[PDB]
């Protein structure tokens, strides 16, 4: 049976409880599947209650245990935590049924990641500003309630119409307070090797997330390519095209020093990233 996930009608037309199809099937209509792996799959879906489009996501394989069942719905939970802001994606319901958990979230566009891949070179910077305005008003949201997303990158950030993207992916989200899992090295800022976990570190990796996608420049996993980037100095030979503000908003972002990084609310503040 179908049970709803909640962490605030834990108990539909189109699903009879009679009928041994699950909920997915019987309430929806898999148009296609937008991605799959060891997390699950994720699917295009159309709702056969309002007709309106939506994107539900489902994990691979049944709960193991206690744990397992604990560290998938910890999920819905950051995601009720973050709440309804435009530059988030909006979590619709959650649910499980038979050890499987569904999320169903608004649908977006294409990640940040395949725009880029599409686009094959570096993304003009009239929408890397905007991509950058849009993350940062994300971050700045969440940052308020004390929540660090932890994975701030090209694919968890989605293309929106207009050249406006939102942030998703909060599996990797904590609350700060008076439960860690580990992130992408490539985004990772410099203090969390040393176990300093704040919320100056989302701007280092949207740092190195918009470093990515303007200058089309693969991020280091480890070595000293790892390290340049991370002492306080841009690489010269990909950053050339950069303008001179533009450079100096990552360098900002870029600062190896969490409690001399800037914040997104002090970003934000700046005229050159004022909604024009
Ligand atoms: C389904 C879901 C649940 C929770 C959550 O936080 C998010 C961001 C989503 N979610 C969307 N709302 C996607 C979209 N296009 O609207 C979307 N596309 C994906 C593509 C790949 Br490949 C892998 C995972 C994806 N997860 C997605």
């Amino acid at each position: 049976q179908p049970r709803r996930v909640s962490f605030r009608s834990e108990t539909s037309p189109g699903y009879d409880p009679s009928r041994p199809e699950s909920f997915f099937q019987q309430s929806f209509q898999r148009l296609s599947r937008l991605g799959h792996g060891s997390y699950g799959e994720v699917f295009k879906v159309r709702s056969k209650e309002d007709g309106r489009l939506y994107a539900v996501k489902r994990s691979m394989s049944p709960f193991r245990g206690p744990k397992d069942r604990a560290r998938k719905l910890a999920e819905v939970g950051s995601h009720e935590k973050v709440g309804q802001h435009p530059c988030c994606v909006r979590l619709e319901q959650a649910w499980e049924e038979g050890g499987i958990l569904y999320l169903q979230t608004e649908l977006c566009g294409p990640s940040l990641q395949q725009h880029c891949e599409a686009w094959g070179a570096s993304l003009p910077e009239a929408q890397v500003w905007g991509y950058l305005r849009d993350t940062l008003l994300a971050l700045a949201h969440l940052h308020s309630q004390g929540l660090v997303h932890l994975d701030v990158k090209p694919a968890n950030i989605f293309l929106g119409p207009r050249g406006r993207c939102k942030l998703g992916d909060f599996g990797l989200l904590v609350e700060l307070g008076t439960e860690v899992q580990e992130g992408d090295p490539r985004y990772m800022a410099p203090e969390l090797l040393q176990g300093s976990y704040g919320t100056a570190a989302d701007v280092f990796s949207l740092g190195l997330t918009i470093l990515e996608v303007a200058c089309n420049m693969e991020l280091p996993h480890g070595g000293e390519g790892w390290q340049q980037l991370r002492q306080g100095y841009l690489p010269p030979e990909f950053t050339a095209g950069l303008s001179s503000e533009l450079r100096s908003v990552l360098v900002m972002m870029l600062e190896p020093d969490p409690k001399l990084r800037a914040t997104a609310e002090a970003l934000l503040a700046l005229p050159v990233l004022r909604q024009p």
